């Protein structure tokens, strides 16, 4: 018999997309969210990462567009911007400035609260979706361990009354994010511990919101400075992204060993000590609208429920709860869209439980691309904490992995054919392994390499919008 | 290490597509084929089924088009026809005539030798593909048994010289077809026996090519008769497809228990004893160009190498050899395209040996749709021989499967919304399980049902091109 009631824990991007998908296949869906969901673009404590710069890469943007047609146009009408890569960005890599080749990929950029609200407005309006705001999931009900175990429902607590209730379900979806209590819920059902890979470069983030020079959010590119050209030293990075309302979102980041700004008067000096001070020059006369927001959620971690024999029937885990990545590569929301898309494409085949386990295996395969990309890039940072069994990571020459990464970067910034393939991998539209293919290696040697840029490739009319001259 | 030499055993559609794919990722590929590959459309002993009706459904057509751009345009320029479903077909089901709704899917139809050569011409021209024509693979080399072995190469015979030769390889692809010798090659390295699911309704086929009335191949629909409305006696079917050169391809079919025309003067009598005699009335004044070609390759069979722990490294199996289906549903070439597309999509991720089995598991998952579709439809035929472990087949009440198949068919022929989803499953673009989805059940209840057609839905101008009335 088919499932008739599904419960989705968490109403952020992973839970909202899964709720919309499951409503097409299940008679009734209940969404359990700890926060009150605002009706206007507004931050909330359940998604504290929304304070920092967010790119929706073309992989997630297309997956969301095919699930919810019109979403992209609604975002743009609300002030979001479609950044073309590498065309609409002034980017400094460890190998030099990126030539602004005609765009081969894109990313939608906006405030994360606007993007969350726009998606919620297009997904949660179905008649068979019930949203229980200000309701907290406390534990799962059912049985675990041995064989034959299965999750029957979830205990929820109403936060305005304090009363608890048993919410029975044929299917429970954990989408509660990086701070998820899944390991406690599992152990309370007698389920053994899950396998977990971790690659933790100790990345932290400091963000301020600025009023951009008038017109810059439309006629000035995004700027990204990534300083990693030495490997015995921690990485230090910085981005300035345009968002709706004529505002600049500036996010500074560093790996373990470096020092982030903890006060407002340390923000611009950090940008002045990157490999090029262009982010400081842009933000020197810009009006700050916020204090400095911080984040320490920069580890790469992946659970493998698809490997656990004692995985209970009727339970799935998606989003940051299943796996989370270093935000610098900006794949979290695309991974959430992949989880919902995989449920949509595999649900009917997986029912008629071999279905719950088949869905979880399909979900695990869909999140491999953002995992192996972020972990490959972070594993070689100095003082990185590594605890993973992935043979693509652990059994690899460390000199050769670094040298090859440098060669990939050197080709992408100055070779059109190499840049196109790299943006495919960067946009999560091609696996990381494609950079080791015969196709990429032949493109890397055969393609032309343009001369090295000795200054940031701003067009003069872009410098005129922000009131600068000669880089 | 990244494979530097791959060998594909067998040409035809599975081998040709896989060879084109592997050439993108491996330095050199060898294609070893028993027959001489002709440079113009001609049948051959290695693919004797090419004499029978062949539809390239949109699933395989799109996968081939994305692999080999321009192939669809060359086929149409060479005389192939893009039949829209259900618009361009007059089809009689066990529930009645199919309303010719605007096309929601399509299939390319032409002679199989023409389609084969067109794909060969656009796939095997790469500089790093070497074709060993008139060369036969006899056995595999390597190790097997115990811990799980590994494949080193293949022994080949040159047929114009008579010489044997050892061809080592980092990766061997079996694309030999339904009569493939893989299970003996396995035992020859001591690899345990593979799991196999079989649903064999004993389907046989008789085909005669006719010269169609001038213009019929372009302005007249294909006709498909499925005489299937009783479950206690064998099914008998018949189709007439247009192909290039102004010719009609007529393929007659039956399941175990019935008798096909095995003599030429019984061919049209078989067509007049279908549930409607329209295919006989079409073929009585038609000029016969061939004798009747026969085939008894109508069983559904699936190997499960993805389940065998001791599967040797460096070996993959694709096409009809891995799994074959009842031709009546026409998914074999689309399944061959799926295996090649899956190899292309997963190859780089699978290397960087865990790769060969990762590729084989991905290939096995891609061939599930045509297997469960053909097996679900064939399992309940009278005197059908079943040897399978698939719980989607074994643990099903047969009344519930029979009743639902009738409701799916009755909805598809007279409800537009239901027809759209059914053609998606029929064209192999949606899994069979979609017909049990809440989405499909809601479409069946909510959508209108048009009145029953009491006559074949020919337009008056279509009857006039073939010279009939009513
Ligand atoms: C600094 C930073 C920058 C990032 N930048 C990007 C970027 O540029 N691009 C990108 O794609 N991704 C980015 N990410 C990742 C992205 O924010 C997440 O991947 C995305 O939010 C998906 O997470 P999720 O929906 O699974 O969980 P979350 O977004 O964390 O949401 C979890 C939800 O569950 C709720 N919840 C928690 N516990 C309970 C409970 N017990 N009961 C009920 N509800 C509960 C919470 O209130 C919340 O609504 C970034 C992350 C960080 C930290
Ligand atoms: C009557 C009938 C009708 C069909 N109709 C359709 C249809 O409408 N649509 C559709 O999509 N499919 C149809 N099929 C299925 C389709 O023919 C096959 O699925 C398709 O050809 C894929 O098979 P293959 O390439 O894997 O193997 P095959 O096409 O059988 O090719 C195997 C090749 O390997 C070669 N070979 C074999 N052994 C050796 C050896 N030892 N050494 C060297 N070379 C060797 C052979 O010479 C041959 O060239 C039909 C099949 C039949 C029987
Ligand atoms: C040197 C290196 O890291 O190579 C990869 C660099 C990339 C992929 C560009 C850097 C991207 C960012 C800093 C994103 C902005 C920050 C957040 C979304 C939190
Ligand atoms: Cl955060």
């Amino acid at each position: 018999t088919r499932p008739a009631h599904a419960v989705v824990l968490g109403a952020s991007m992973a839970g909202t997309l899964a709720a919309h998908v499951l409503a097409r296949h299940v008679d009734a869906v209940t969404v359990v969210e700890r926060d009150a969901l605002p009706e206007e673009p507004q931050h909330r404590k359940g998604v504290p990462q929304a304070r920092h710069a967010h790119l929706l890469w073309s992989n997630g943007a297309r997956l969301i567009e095919e699930m919810l047609p019109g979403t992209t146009d609604r975002l743009l009408a609300a002030g979001a911007r479609r950044l073309g890569f590498p065309e609409d960005l002034v980017t400094l890599t460890g190998q030099g400035w990126q030539h602004r080749f005609p765009a081969t990929q894109f990313a939608l950029v906006a405030s994360r609260p606007l993007l969350d609200l726009t998606v919620r407005q297009q997904a949660l309006g179905a008649d068979n979706i019930t949203v229980r705001q200000r309701t907290e999931a406390v534990e799962l009900t059912g049985s675990g361990g041995g064989s034959g175990g299965r999750v029957t429902g979830v205990v929820v607590r109403d936060l305005d009354s304090g009363r608890q209730e048993q919410l029975e379900a044929d299917l429970v979806i954990d989408a509660t994010g990086r701070g998820s209590r899944l390991k406690q819920w599992l152990a309370a059902l007698g389920v053994p511990a899950l396998e977990e890979d971790v690659v933790d470069a100790g990345v932290a983030y400091a963000t301020r919101l600025f009023k951009a020079p008038p017109g810059a959010t439309t006629h000035f590119p995004a700027v990204n400075i990534a300083a990693d050209d030495r490997v015995r030293e921690p990485g230090r990075f910085g981005v300035v992204y345009p968002i709706e309302g004529g505002r600049w979102l500036a996010t500074l980041s560093c790996t373990r060993g470096a020092q982030l700004p903890t006060h407002e008067d340390e923000f611009i000096p950090f940008a002045e000590n990157l490999n090029h001070p262009i982010l400081a020059d842009l933000l020197r006369d810009a009006e700050p609208l916020t204090p400095v927001f911080g984040s320490r959620s920069g580890a790469n971690r992946r659970l493998y429920p698809e490997r656990l024999e004692q995985w209970p029937d009727g339970l799935l885990v998606i989003g940051d709860s299943l796996t989370a990545f270093n935000p610098i590569y900006g794949h979290g929301m695309s991974s959430a869209a992949r989880c919902a898309t995989t449920i949509d494409r595999e649900f009917e085949r997986s029912v008629q439980r071999a279905g719950t386990r088949a869905l979880q295996k399909a979900i695990g395969a869909a999140v491999d691309d953002p995992w192996i990309l972020a972990a490959t890039k972070d594993i070689d940072y100095v003082n990185c904490r590594v605890s993973a069994t992935d043979p693509r990571l652990i059994g690899v020459d460390t000199e050769q992995r670094l040298r090859f990464a440098e060669a990939i970067t050197a080709a992408s910034i100055r070779s059109p054919k190499a840049s196109e393939i790299v943006t495919d991998v960067m946009s999560l539209n091609a696996p990381q392994a494609e950079l080791g293919s015969n196709r990429f290696l032949m493109a890397m040697r055969a393609d032309e390499r343009l001369p090295e840029l000795t200054a940031p490739p701003f067009l003069p009319e872009e410098l005129a919008v922000v009131g600068l001259d000669a880089a």
